[PDB]
């Protein structure tokens, strides 16, 4: 066989793209997962580093406010 | 005033983690709708290349298979 | 004609469903993008009220701490 | 105790903000997850059947062009 034959070369080239691409896909969105939660530990420890220190602050104004 | 100022730094530092966060955010997010749709033009182009490929196949099989 | 026909309608069609799918991706895209804004503002008004509780607790804890 | 205590409610209450949060985040990401190879094998399929007829198209064009 020839063309029957080439005729098969491009149905396993295709399904073979099929796999490809799901699997690129697949990179992406666990890229994307990454960077999400990477953001996520940072915005948080942020925003809780700012509780850590709005605790000191109205510590010292009522924690030092018995010697004045 | 001091501690009542130290008071009005923290208020103020806290509505810019926001704003800032907030932003930082839509980011991330526009990061992603780039990496996507760039990918999403890939798998296409190539998707379409696979058609375009596929046309001659079919046509050489029968289009040269007409002086045969 | 005929097939040159059926053969432009493809090119029509195709040119289509890309047309579509690129829409598409766009909605999907926008539809995270909302559903990321608002637990992220969700999230955020917790860790805030959570500031404004560990607020009055080292409040009263010392505010009037001076009656003790 | 008391005080030192409505400090651990809190201490405790807050890590326990994290852990929530830090999953709620992941149900957001595996839902876009699904929602994203969903419209992937859609979009897929529609773009393979494309290439399942525009076979047909350029094959009864000349399979039949044999008997014309």
């Amino acid at each position: 066989a020839e063309p029957a034959l080439r005729e098969q070369q491009l149905q396993q080239e295709l399904l073979a793209l099929k796999q490809k691409q799901q699997i690129q896909r697949q990179i992406l969105i666990a890229e994307f997962q990454r960077q999400f939660e990477q953001l996520s530990r940072q915005h948080e420890a942020q925003l809780h580093e700012h509780i850590k220190q709005q605790q000191e602050m109205l510590a010292m104004k009522h924690q030092q406010e018995l010697l004045e």
